[PDB]
């Protein structure tokens, strides 16, 4: 796996004194970011080429709370590579502790079109 | 179905021009939010009482985006009831356009420790 | 002034139980989106013309809390115009209770460049 | 100055295709946090012991905007210390390119009421 580590803001907490779980979809963004830019290919380049990566569904189960200043660890994987399609596959610690667990199924897109995933970006995503 | 009409604000888009997918989970929060308070027994309320409402996992399927200033609609269904959970579902539509379909599923704490479901609250979710 | 009303929503608390004060910059866009879109031209259709509102500064001071459900308005005034700014003040009232003062500062471009305020726009500003 | 380096991740853009300007008062707070953190107190540590730093009010103005993947260093400053406030300056650097100039006012509360500021806090903010 691929493991971004990261501290919790106070701003992404809520009243219930954890942080919301909107948030987690952010962290994972942060941490497929991370991934392709530890790669030599950011998305930000991708973007300059015309390319869109296109999100088709999200899934995050909660187990444990993150709180105000906890340090945890997201360990992303490629689950899934299809010709149109990748999933990346997140779990998040805290120390040893399981905090949650996620999925998110992506595609691309080219000119307002679904694109195979060109080639440069699978040899990124191995 | 409940239905909650909401429009898209400025800031709840990204560079890409459409809602930022983590965004979808907070239209969802303000959905169950006005479902509650349109039978009567807001979550605040719920809240004063000392219950506390924890999401489990939440999924969700992007089928069409959402741009600036568009108007949608989120219709709420209860999924399921048990004696410890519940699942919502969510078809999102802008005009008529499936936009998103998603679930969220709960369950309930009081004093750190699950509950069962309160009688009070069974009798509004149904 | 114009009055634009508003319910917190949960996501926009933080763990002290107020809304986390970045989140009144929000409510102020919101509240100058519905002034522009009661007078007949609102902002998305600006940007379809190509013009853009850039903001130049913005000030918020915060004298009592909002909490999650807390019903508040937020009223809006246009404090200065001049050919290529304009600024507006916002006071955020819970009932009688003054929550926050505050206000923005912008400029309008087209084709990367400052621009004089149009006439289609200072119509709809004063 | 305190030095807090940070890069713009794509949910912090708007559809504009630059930080939404609320997110500068989310980077100041991060920057506040990793300052208190660097003088061995931080904020976490501050809040178990019953303590609450308010803030009183923001200001920020905007010269040059922010992008997705932009790196940036927030340039903080101890600007003034009171026997009841504290006022941070930020100067916003990306590269030689100064984006942002902002700055905070807080004061502190313990059981409800308005404290002036312990030496131990004193002692790490000078």
């Amino acid at each position: 796996p691929f493991i971004y580590r990261r501290r919790v803001q106070f701003y992404e907490t809520d009243a219930q004194g954890i942080v919301h779980h909107s948030n987690y979809f952010r962290y994972f963004e942060e941490a497929r970011g991370e991934f392709l830019r530890s790669k030599g290919f950011p998305y930000s380049k991708m973007r300059d080429m015309g390319l869109e990566v296109v999100l088709l569904n999200a899934y995050c189960e909660y187990k444990k709370p993150l709180f105000y200043d906890d340090v945890f660890e997201v360990h992303l994987n490629l689950e899934e590579l299809s010709r149109f399609t990748f999933t990346f596959s997140y779990i998040v610690f805290k120390e040893d502790i399981a905090v949650a667990k996620a999925n998110t199924k992506h595609c691309m897109v080219k000119n307002g079109k679904i694109v195979s995933i060109p080639k440069e970006v699978l040899e990124v995503l191995k």
